[PDB]
This record gives structure tokens, C-alpha cells and sequence, in this order.
């Protein structure tokens, strides 16, 4: 905008450009989203609006939306670093269990808390996780397709990432639910702690082949439906499902046994955010401060 001063180009969101900038009069530095012609949805804004009402601390605060010239500015707080390159950072060593499972506990917080609201997030991944050195971690870049849409490009040329999309969207479903949020959430778990993505897909086909080929084909006995998806293929090849035990070593059976439930092929027994909280794997959470070199 005007009254910003742009740092540095932060990356890529899901609709535009982000920016590490600095109010140009209050000196506050921020996150802004440059968005995109036609001339923005009003049933957009409003969904965008309920984003502002959202206050959690482990979801990014929004603090301004600015229409003004064609192009859709989205002002938020600003966090350090994202858990894509924290995790990038402690590749060799591994983020500790301890922080692993501050980190999923907070997450599962904010969570229920747009759950709760009727809040999706939609597009959760590690490039969209933001940490200070606080120790805290934020949900940032909700995606509502309900308050924009969910395209085959972030705005100009880029490979959207598949890794972490839950299978009943890969599978056609119209209409997604807070499940498909726990999905992605669960795919990042697995990721922290074994330091290499759970599912990396480079095609939606490979992506859900990837999933089948790991926790089995699904089936009308295990997602009762499934066969009626407007993507299934009866021709689907029939993997079977693989040792729990190996697809996260060395996780203790608390881990894992969330994990499964985080990734049960069944929207609804897929365990809620609320419901995971309570899961024994967080009897001993606590919130240590990671080693944030920034
Ligand atoms: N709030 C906020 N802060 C950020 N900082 C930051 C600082 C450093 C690094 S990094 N690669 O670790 O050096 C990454 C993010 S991004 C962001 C967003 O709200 C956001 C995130 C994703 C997409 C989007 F559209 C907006």
C-alpha cells in the first residue's frame, strides 16, 4: 500500500503476495497479503469480516482489510518464522517430542476454537504455522472457500501443495468439514516427528494413491459411502493397510494411537479437535520455547 513500507517479500499465500512490512506511522511491522478484474465478492468481505471477530491466541490476528484500488490488502500480525522452515532448521536433531506436542496441543486449541465458530481452516500446512519465541504457534491463511474460493493457482504460477489435503476432498467431496482440518493437522504431526512429510504427493492421483498405499484402500466397511464419492473409481488399485507402527517410528503408542484417530478415512469418526485435546497423549503437555534463530 501507501502508508506501508515493504521489508521483504515473505512469500506466497493462497490468493496473492505476503510482505513483512512496517506502518509507515504507527512503525508497527506486519504481514500483508496483496490480493489480485472483476471486483471482489461482498459475500467474501463478510466471511473475511468474521476472520477480524476471531481472537485466539493461537490464531494469527488480522488487524486491517483494505479494498481500495482493485486489490485486496489483508493486514496481520507478524510472527517470526513458520513451522516449514523451524522444522527445516531442526532437521538434524528433530523438533523435541515436548515441543511437538506443545505445538499440536495449541493448534488443536485454535482449532476448536473456528471449529467451534464454524470456522474452517481448509489449507492448514507448515509454510501456514507461525511460531515465536514465545513458544507459542499460530493458525495463519484460513483459506474459506466460503469466503473466497479454493482455485488451482495462489494467483500467478505456483504448485499448490497436496501433501496435507485430507482424502475426501481428493475424492470430490462438495462440501468439506472441520475434519478435513484434523486431517491436515494430523499429516503435520506425523511430519514433526518423523522430519519428512507423511504423504508427499506431486499429483492429485499420486496424493491420494500415496494415503491408500499407506493406510489401506478404503472401503464401504471403513468409510461407509466412499465407493458413492463423485471421485472414486472402482478401479482404484486395493493396497492394504501398512503397520501403524511403522509409519511413525519412534512416537509412543499415545502419539500414535492420536495420530490414528487424527486420520481415520471417515469424516465422521475422524477424532474432533475438542475431543483430541482430551486424548492422553496431552497428560504431560507442556510449553517449551523453541530455539528460534531468526
Ligand atoms: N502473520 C504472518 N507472519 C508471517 N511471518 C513470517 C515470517 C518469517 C517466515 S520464514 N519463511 O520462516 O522466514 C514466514 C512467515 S507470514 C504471516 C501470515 O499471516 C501469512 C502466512 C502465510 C500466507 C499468508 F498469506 C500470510
Amino acid at each position: 500500500m501507501e502508508n506501508f513500507q515493504k521489508v521483504e517479500k515473505i512469500g506466497e499465500g493462497t490468493y496473492g503476495v505476503v510482505y513483512k512490512a512496517r506502518n509507515k506511522l504507527t512503525g508497527e511491522v506486519v504481514a500483508l497479503k496483496k490480493i489480485r478484474t472483476e471486483g471482489v465478492p461482498s459475500t467474501a468481505i463478510r466471511e473475511i469480516s468474521l476472520l477480524k471477530e476471531l481472537n485466539h491466541p493461537n490464531i494469527v490476528k488480522l488487524l486491517d482489510v483494505i479494498h481500495t484500488e482493485n486489490k485486496l490488502y489483508l493486514v496481520f500480525e507478524f510472527l517470526h518464522q513458520d513451522l516449514k522452515k523451524f522444522m527445516d532448521a531442526s532437521a538434524l536433531t528433530g523438533i523435541p517430542l515436548p515441543l511437538i506436542k506443545s505445538y499440536l496441543f495449541q493448534l488443536l486449541q485454535g482449532l476448536a476454537f473456528c471449529h467451534s465458530h464454524r470456522v474452517l481452516h481448509r489449507d492448514l500446512k507448515p509454510q501456514n504455522l507461525l511460531i515465536n519465541t514465545e513458544g507459542a504457534i499460530k493458525l495463519a491463511d484460513f483459506g474459506l472457500a466460503r469466503a473466497f474460493g479454493v482455485p488451482v493457482r495462489t494467483y500467478t504460477h505456483e504448485v499448490v501443495t497436496l501433501w496435507y489435503r485430507a482424502p475426501e476432498i481428493l475424492l470430490g467431496c462438495k462440501y468439506y468439514s472441520t475434519a478435513v482440518d484434523i486431517w491436515s493437522l494430523g499429516c503435520i504431526f506425523a511430519e514433526m516427528v518423523t522430519r519428512r512429510a507423511l504423504f508427499p504427493g506431486d499429483s492429485e492421483i499420486d496424493q491420494l494413491f500415496r494415503i491408500f498405499r499407506t493406510l489401506g484402500t478404503p472401503d464401504e466397511v471403513v468409510w461407509p459411502g466412499v465407493t458413492s464419492m463423485p471421485d472414486y473409481k472402482p478401479s482404484f488399485p486395493k493396497w492394504a493397510r501398512q503397520d501403524f507402527s511403522k509409519v511413525v517410528p519412534p512416537l509412543d503408542e499415545d502419539g500414535r494411537s492420536l495420530l490414528s484417530q487424527m486420520l481415520h478415512y471417515d469424516p465422521n469418526k475422524r477424532i474432533s479437535a475438542k475431543a483430541a485435546l482430551a486424548h492422553p497423549f496431552f497428560q504431560d503437555v507442556t510449553k517449551p520455547v523453541p530455539h528460534l534463530r531468526l
